[PDB]
C-alpha cells in the first residue's frame, strides 16, 4: 500500500507474506502482513485495542481496495532463529526464565480478556535488544503449501475437543520450556496420530483418572496403545525441582487442571526472576 515502501520480505505466512517496511508519513519501520468478511475486521478491530508490552503492538488495520494489510510494530529476530543460534551453548537459564515469565505475563493478559492465541510456536516469538520477548499473530486465528506444524498442539485440540479453553496457550507454551531448556523439540509430530502418540510415550496414554471425559472425546481411540508415563527428570534435564514442577502443571492433560497463566506467575521458579539482555548479532 503506497503509504510504505518494502524493504525486505522477512518471513512467509500461515495467512502471507510478511515484509519489513518504512512508513513514509511517520518514517516508522514495521511489519506489514498481506492477507489473503466483516466479522474478520471486527475482530481484528478488537485486537487493536488489547495492548501489552507482551503482544506485538498492531499499529494500523488497513482494509484498502479489498485486500487487508496488518502494520505491526517490527522486532529484530524471533526466538526460533535465537534458539538456532544459542544451540552450542543453549540458552542461559537465566534469560529462559526471564522470557518464559514476559511470556506468561503476556498470556494472563490476553487470557484476562477472553482471547487465546492458539498457535504458539517459536517462529510465533520476537525478541529485541533490551531483553523483551512478546507474542505476535495473538487473535489471527479465531479470527480467520508449507505444513503447519503440530509440535506445540494441545491433545483436547488433537482429539477433536471444538471448544479449546486458554489452557491450550499455556500447553504450547510449557512444549516452548521445555525445547529452550534441552535444545531439542519436545513433541515433534509429523502427522496428528504421530503428535498424539508422541505426547502419550512420554506423559502415558491419558484415562479417566488423569484426565475425566478424555474418553468421550471425539477422535478418541479405546484401541490407543497403553503407554506408561516418564519420569520428569528424563524429559528436561537439566531443569530443577522448580522448573520441572511447573513444566508438569502446565502439562497436564486435563485442561482444568491445567496451570493458569496467572497462577503460573505466583509459582516459585520465579522467586529469583530477572531480566537479562541476550547477545543478539543483527
Ligand atoms: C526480523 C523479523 C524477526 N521480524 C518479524 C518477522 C515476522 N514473521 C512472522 C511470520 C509468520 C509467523 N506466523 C509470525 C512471524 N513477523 C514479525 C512481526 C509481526 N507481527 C514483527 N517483526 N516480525
Amino acid at each position: 500500500m503506497e503509504n510504505f515502501q518494502k524493504v525486505e520480505k522477512i518471513g512467509e505466512g500461515t495467512y502471507g507474506v510478511v515484509y519489513k517496511a518504512r512508513n513514509k508519513l511517520t518514517g516508522e519501520v514495521v511489519a506489514l502482513k498481506k492477507i489473503r468478511p466483516s466479522t474478520a475486521i471486527r475482530e481484528i478491530s478488537l485486537l487493536k485495542e488489547l495492548n501489552h508490552p507482551n503482544i506485538v503492538k498492531l499499529l494500523d488495520v488497513i482494509h484498502t481496495e479489498n485486500k487487508l494489510y496488518l502494520v505491526f510494530e517490527f522486532l529484530h529476530q524471533d526466538l526460533k532463529k535465537f534458539m538456532d543460534a544459542s544451540a552450542l551453548t543453549g540458552i542461559p537459564l537465566p534469560l529462559i526464565k526471564s522470557y518464559l515469565f514476559q511470556l506468561l505475563q503476556g498470556l494472563a493478559f490476553c487470557h484476562s480478556h477472553r482471547v487465546l492465541h492458539r498457535d504458539l510456536k517459536p517462529q510465533n516469538l520476537l525478541i529485541n535488544t533490551e531483553g523483551a520477548i512478546k507474542l505476535a499473530d495473538f487473535g489471527l486465528a479465531r479470527a480467520f503449501h508449507e505444513v503447519v506444524t503440530l509440535w506445540y498442539r494441545a491433545p483436547e485440540i488433537l482429539l477433536g475437543c471444538k471448544y479449546y479453553s486458554t489452557a491450550v496457550d499455556i500447553w504450547s507454551l510449557g512444549c516452548i520450556f521445555a525445547e529452550m531448556v534441552t535444545r531439542r523439540a519436545l513433541f515433534p509430530g509429523d502427522s496428528e496420530i504421530d503428535q498424539l502418540f508422541r505426547i502419550f510415550r512420554t506423559l502415558g496414554t491419558p484415562d479417566e483418572v488423569v484426565w475425566p471425559g478424555v474418553t468421550s472425546m471425539p477422535d478418541y481411540k479405546p484401541s490407543f496403545p497403553k503407554w506408561a508415563r516418564q519420569d520428569f527428570s528424563k524429559v528436561v534435564p537439566p531443569l530443577d525441582e522448580d522448573g520441572r514442577s511447573l513444566l508438569s502443571q502446565m502439562l497436564h492433560y486435563d485442561p482444568n487442571k491445567r496451570i493458569s497463566a496467572k497462577a503460573a506467575l505466583a509459582h516459585p521458579f520465579f522467586q529469583d526472576v530477572t531480566k537479562p539482555v541476550p547477545h543478539l548479532r543483527l
